[PDB]
């Protein structure tokens, strides 16, 4: 009935010391469309405790691949791989050939895995989010509900709304499943 019971959300929950130690990065990108924004996400993954930690984000309603590229490079986030929304193959091309993000690549998994990717995140021991670092990830994950069906009963799919960092996280971890 209520998803992501595993959330840990508090301002300051991730210190700068911790961020420095994080050495197992996963990054994802949803591209945005119409009213929907571009969402880049960067996480650290603790496989031995089954937890993920939100390190940084970029959410942008006025979608600019240049600006997204400038941000990734400015912060030195291009040493790590980015798994991107594969519905925009030319946006992926552009980041790579146009803007120098060499380690960007398309989500291999299809639209018949959303449900499973969402379950995988949901079954993590903990999803740790500092709203001072990643406030959009915090808002989305905190407020996202399950879709309800014809009757009004809940179903195993998250709402397809205000879920851009969620999607982006799903892409980021798709090889870890
Ligand atoms: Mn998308
Ligand atoms: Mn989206």
């Amino acid at each position: 009935v209520v998803p992501f019971e595993n959330l840990q959300i508090e301002e300051g929950i991730i210190t700068d010391a911790e961020v420095a130690r994080f050495d197992n990065i996963r990054q994802g990108l949803d591209f945005g469309y119409g009213p929907d924004p571009l969402a880049f996400v960067r996480w650290h993954y603790d496989k031995r405790k089954n937890r993920i930690y939100a390190i940084d984000e970029l959410v942008d309603h006025k979608v600019s691949l240049k600006r997204t590229a400038d941000f990734v490079r400015k912060n030195k986030y291009e040493s790590a791989r980015i798994i991107a929304d594969s519905s925009e193959p030319r946006s992926i091309d552009a980041l790579k050939l146009e803007h120098g993000i060499n380690r960007i690549e398309g989500a291999k998994k299809g639209p018949d895995s959303v449900e499973h990717g969402e379950r995988w995140l949901d079954e993590l021991d903990a999803i740790v989010i500092d709203p001072l670092r990643t406030p959009n990830i915090a808002r989305e994950f905190e407020n996202i509900d399950y879709q309800t069906d014809k009757n009004g009963d809940p179903i195993p799919r998250l709402e397809d709304k205000d879920n851009h960092t969620i999607d982006a996280t799903r892409y980021a971890f798709e090889r870890d499943m």
